[PDB]
């Protein structure tokens, strides 16, 4: 599968919102607790993500997530396209959160601990952290 | 230079705080506008950074930044060490911000645009985004 493809979705936990980006070819996650599910937050998160990785196209399970001109502007500026055709790893991330949730006071901290655990964990075999970097390097030179 | 080494500092701009992490071997930046320069923010940012990259040791230009047990806990949990001996790229990032600052309403958005521009820009020669991934892949298998 193509190396510039990400998937972006929100989950709710403790009445708060978690934005979850999955790098599809690799399983690597970035995530962030946002105070509300707005186009503002999604636009911002997209700019952050695009500064960090080569992001060509973004899929979602909720297309209306992407309809605001606020979001369309971010994609425009960073040069991102939306999907043309078409786990959950939200599941196990949500498993890992509940697991570490005692280890921290705020949800946001548990989230980051869970992203840490998820991206490092060897599946086998490489880790999602190792696979992303390999995929993206393999695809450069 | 060693691939797990990052440098973390804050700058102030428009009475707000920008936390800037530089991957030293590569020049790659992650950055974030934080509302105040606390141990809470730095601890959190460190957890985020460590979930994303292999982070062994972190340097700073302001050692007191790292003295809180709040920060020491984050490093403890993620397995990070502080420095044992020892651009600014804060300079040009601050150049890029002023450059794009019209292109956006908030500082935080200008920051991310500037991180995007900085990480992509080919120096020559690869980009900081390409060098980080190469360095980290080169160092794996
Ligand atoms: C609020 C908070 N306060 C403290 C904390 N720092 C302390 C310093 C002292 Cl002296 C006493 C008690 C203290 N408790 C700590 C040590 C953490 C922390 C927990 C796990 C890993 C890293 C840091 C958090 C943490 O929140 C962040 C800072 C990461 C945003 C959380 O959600 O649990
Ligand atoms: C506050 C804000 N509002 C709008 C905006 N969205 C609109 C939608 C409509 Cl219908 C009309 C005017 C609009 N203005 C936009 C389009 C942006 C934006 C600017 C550059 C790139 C991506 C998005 C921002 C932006 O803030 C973030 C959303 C990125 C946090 C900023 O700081 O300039």
């Amino acid at each position: 599968c193509s190396p510039g493809i990400w998937q972006l979705d929100c989950t709710h936990l403790e009445g708060k919102v978690i934005l979850v980006a999955v790098h599809v070819a690799s399983g690597y996650i970035e995530a962030e607790v946002i105070p509300a599910e707005t186009g503002q937050e999604t636009a911002y998160f997209l700019l952050k993500l695009a500064g960090r990785w080569p992001v060509k196209t973004v899929h979602t399970d909720n297309g209306s997530n992407f309809t605001s001109t606020t979001v369309k502007t971010a994609c425009w500026w960073a040069g991102i396209k939306q999907e043309f055709g078409i786990e959950s790893m939200n599941k196990e991330l949500k498993k890992i959160i509940g697991q570490v949730r005692d280890q921290a006071e705020h949800l946001k901290t548990a989230v980051q601990m869970a992203v840490f655990i998820h991206n490092k964990k060897r599946k086998g075999g490489y880790s999602a952290g190792e696979r992303i970097v390999d995929i993206i390097a393999t695809d450069i030179q």
